[PDB]
């Protein structure tokens, strides 16, 4: 049908079948990751060769393996044994989070820690956080997780309101042993509850809200064919889904007259880091790689009609694989609908007497993911005028700590005795560019100010400078809001009627990048977050900014290594990597449940079309 | 009733009556401006003393006058004669724009200019642009306008498509004489039409768009009392309207429990400049002060249902005064409605098993204004969580020129032989702060990075610094996106339950400010645009960043002078002035009609409330 179609339950089963028949899926193997591979560069090869990539964990202690399978031919294409102590461990497993509370419950030094605090073990919940690479040399090669405790007064209580400070415990999940229990001191456990559902806290619910009914009596303007192909207002694309990256967009093209023009080949949020700014030994190791370590698409929520998505909604229910190879369906995990977006263009002309007004619309493709305390919304927008935008919505419950008596320079106080450490939410978007084809280049555009004098008189002139990025070694860029720095991706071999290269301009929000000291562990492991834009030559194996195995890997694996190749990017098949995020100094208004905050970027046509592409929109 | 209510037709008439009876409104007087004054600082004075301010122009040649009237008592409170050659001229009059095409039509040197270009005078439209203060010493004291020609092939033709380059003419509108006609050279007149209504250009209109129906079967959630008082989701305010500033917001307060908390006293866009970056003598003088010189609210459009504002709309029809003192009604000039705004807060908790989701809503108050080629949308948003946001939407038709053969560093080409000079759209918001009262202060917050070492180990810590602005002379600030610079406005005498000052944080977009050389005419006249934030001590006569008489004034009159007073702003009655804008390098996609582009800012609660203020929102 289409080589970009969503993986079916049948295919997941066939992989389990092929892995089983080839002796790779024994009773002790666990699938840490499984996802389809994208078709190869060279769409000339006719015939579907639907391949999958599988990361197989081993519970007895044996070396894990990276396996590639071809469901079409029913064979295993390759299988490599992995040296995790070198290339990094595999993604964490759902079944492993549950082991850290169980193991520590019967640990003598943990129980002694809780006794000194008069805390009942049946009420202590332990949060299984990923472990970076720090001092501890005995963790190398071993699959570790770290726990932090939160007291839950009753089954429906928000344990986040009761952090147990001064206590951390490392645990080896494979051999199932607690490697350490560190107790720096006793901190009072914040007693105030944080139950945003308790009528005591909420007070009487407002009755002033009248309904806002959004419908489409004739149905949506977009069509879905082949399960995931979308056709909307001249736009064309395929909505894919990977258990690691979540929603992924393929073949984004625009129908310019009698021509389907490609813009972006593949787009996804390829990584996401949440570094913590608390210098305390109890949290200085805290860094979530939501995409790399936990796999974003795995924890996707099922969206509800009227609550999560309002209007005329069309859902997609992606198919994931559980740890044993059985197909698992995320029902209504993808929302799709069109939205009104105010005025698109308007002018009341005095001379002609013509009054013109046109409404704008955007299409929305979204999914939500929950990862421990936080929930994130991923939104992609396509507008009538050719603009493409991405938006991340951060919500959920802020990670808490104890607010030290003397106050703190790295923690916010949210209630009496309750703290919340400073952190960032950093995203990395992978944009496989196909601006009117694969011959693309990136130019950095700066505004330039002119001194009053020769050309200038009056001193009113100002210009713009554009330098082309030619080699990968000079494609690592920093933002500059003062000079209005932006980046244009063009195709030198495709020109508009004015005989100028077609292009698209990238507008960043210019928020701060990674604040962690340059020599820190997190700086090395998340080097991508230290710069706003990276451009690399395309390669099939260069998929993530942090590499393929992020969990407990030591650093350098992603972009810093790809970039060292110093490949030519002037008029080639390039990939743009945009770093963007939020610096969060939690405020009282964020407790007990955090209201949505947002970050993103957008891409607008820069001489792509011959004139305005929305001249043919009617007036409803 | 309420001293903030909209000026009625009756009051406008009474002013005409009082001005007439006092011999100030003779047959030769023209009202260049008329608007109510805001109540005095000291709301203790009971009894309405509804005053008005009137700028009276004189057509015979006599000195204009600034008059203050009290419609309540039926008397003229004060009347001063103005020396325009010193303090600046009055705003331009509608009846004066029409004189510049008529005068030049019978001017020998103009006709000779058009003859050399084989252009028929009955087809040449002249655009009456405001005149700054430049070389010409003979313009001082005289009321001047400058014209630029555009050919209109037929009555419904878009003349913007046919700029007549190399030609400018200055005209004295009061004595009605053409002072100069400058012809630098003949430029080919772009022949391609730009009629976005012509089916040739539009092609067949799309039929793929299905309706999006937005209704409210039970009516809106907001109430309007006293003609302009709004009560919506704990929000309280008065929607005013001034012919110069447009929509103005008064007494913005939030109902926190059994308490109506003030946040902002008065908010408006007090100035707006559109500088042009073309160094050519034909346009190097071009600078629109949309608010200062043309009066934004005067050119407000009447909004249509379904086209301009969609949903359950409630209109306000402000009353302006024509040039003779007669009440003129702008029907449906103000749109008001509430909008759904996605997810407000959401979390699916593993430990408690509780799945929480709440939708967000924003209220919208908007109006649109047309000024020559451009149309601007002014939008104010109030969200459930206490966030306040402003958004300017730029559209219309780009001002065109001839694209020089050798190309240009300050002009964009939009079609064959058709150019469009570089420019900016700069806005200035005046925020009269009343954060929980009038004892406010402004702190500039910067993110601070920490070196790996002592407190830090691991090098993961990062903080925030906050310096208070105490004297007006140190309250002139520049943005810094790299360190995440923001500004918090707090009330040192009001504290939250954690015993910390209540506040609100200002988030700017960090776009570039004025690019014009420091010593230029426009830099002096629009000094406010050279810095992102200004804070001044409140005073009744300090109303605009550019002063009271912007037209042909030489510079320094606004903020640079107010600021020199060096008044204490630490815990006083302060006013925040935020500069924000768009740098526009027109692209082909902007021709023939420009799609909406936006700028703005927002203010979010920073420890204002004791906890999240949206805990009581229900789940519809």
């Amino acid at each position: 049908a289409s080589p970009f179609r969503l993986a079916s339950a049948g295919e997941i089963s066939e992989v389990q079948g092929i892995l089983r028949t080839a002796g790779l899926l024994g009773p002790e193997k666990r699938i840490a990751y499984l996802g389809v591979l994208d078709p190869a560069r060279g769409a000339g090869s006719e015939a579907e060769d639907r391949r999958f990539r599988v990361f197989i964990h081993d519970v007895s202690g044996a070396r894990p393996q990276e396996v590639t399978v071809s469901v079409t031919n029913g064979t295993v294409i390759s299988a490599v044994e992995l040296d995790t102590a070198a290339t990094g461990e595999l993604p964490v497993l759902e079944e492993e989070f549950e082991v850290v509370e169980q193991l520590l419950a019967t640990d003598e030094r943990w129980l002694k820690a809780l006794a000194a605090r008069n805390l009942d073990v049946s009420k202590v919940r332990v949060a299984p956080l990923s472990a970076g690479v720090f001092e501890y040399a005995e963790e190398r090669g071993r699959r570790i997780l770290r726990g932090l405790a939160f007291v839950q007064d009753f089954p429906e209580d928000s344990a986040w309101a009761h952090p147990v400070d001064g206590l951390v415990a490392y645990v080896d999940v494979v051999s199932k042993e607690v490697t350490r229990v560190i107790d720096t001191g006793v901190f009072p456990v914040p007693a105030e509850h944080g139950n945003y559902t308790d009528p005591e806290l909420t007070g009487p619910l407002r009755t002033t809200q009248k309904p806002i009914s959004i419908t489409q009596p004739e149905g949506p303007s977009f069509t879905v064919t082949g399960g995931n192909h979308i056709e909307w207002e001249k736009w064309s694309l395929d909505v894919g889904f990977d258990v690691r990256e979540g929603v992924v967009l393929h073949n984004i093209a625009f129908r310019d007259g009698d021509r389907l023009r490609p813009i972006i080949n593949r787009a996804s949020i390829a990584e996401m880091v949440v570094p913590y700014g608390d210098p305390s030994p109890i949290r200085s190791w805290q860094n979530y790689f939501d995409t790399g370590e936990y796999l974003v698409g795995q924890y996707a929520n099922s969206l509800e009609l009227g609550c999560d998505c309002l209007g005329d909604i069309t859902y997609l229910s992606p198919v994931i694989s559980d740890a044993f190879g059985n197909p698992r369906e995320i029902r209504n995990g993808i929302c799709m609908h069109e939205e009104d977006w105010g005025i698109l263009a308007k002018h009341s002309d005095l001379w002609s007497g013509i009054n013109y007004t046109r409404r704008n619309r955007r299409m929305v493709i979204s999914f939500f993911t929950t990862i421990g305390n936080y929930d994130y919304g991923f939104y992609w927008y396509l507008y009538l005028d050719g603009t493409i935008e991405f938006e991340a919505k951060a919500t959920g419950v802020v990670f808490t700590s104890a607010f030290p008596e003397g106050g703190s320079d790295n923690i916010s106080q949210l209630a009496p005795g309750l703290g919340a450490p400073f952190h960032q939410h950093i995203f990395s978007a992978r944009l496989d560019m196909a601006i009117d084809g694969f011959t693309n280049r990136v130019e950095e555009e700066d505004v330039v100010r002119q001194t009053m004098g020769p050309g200038n008189e009056r001193g009113n002139a100002f210009s713009r400078k554009r330098t082309v990025l030619t080699r990968e070694s000079e494609a690592v860029r920093e933002a500059d809001a003062r000079t209005g720095r932006t980046w244009i991706i063009s195709n030198p071999e495709s020109k508009n009627r004015l005989n100028e290269p077609v292009g698209y301009k990238l507008h960043a929000h210019n928020q701060p990048t990674l604040l962690a000291d340059p020599g820190s562990s997190i700086a090395r492991r998340a080097a991508f977050a230290t710069k706003d834009l990276w451009v690399t030559r395309y390669a099939d194996d260069e998929r993530y900014p942090t590499g393929d195995f992020v969990n407990q890997h030591s650093g350098g694996a992603g972009l810093p290594s790809y970039i060292a190749q110093d490949r030519d990017i002037d008029g080639q098949d390039i990939v743009v990597w945009h770093t963007f995020g939020l610096t969060h100094f939690p405020r009282v208004e964020d407790w007990p449940i955090m209201p949505v905050d947002t970050v993103g970027f957008k891409l607008r046509p820069e001489g792509f079309f011959d004139r305005s592409p929305v001249l043919d929109v009617p007036a409803n």
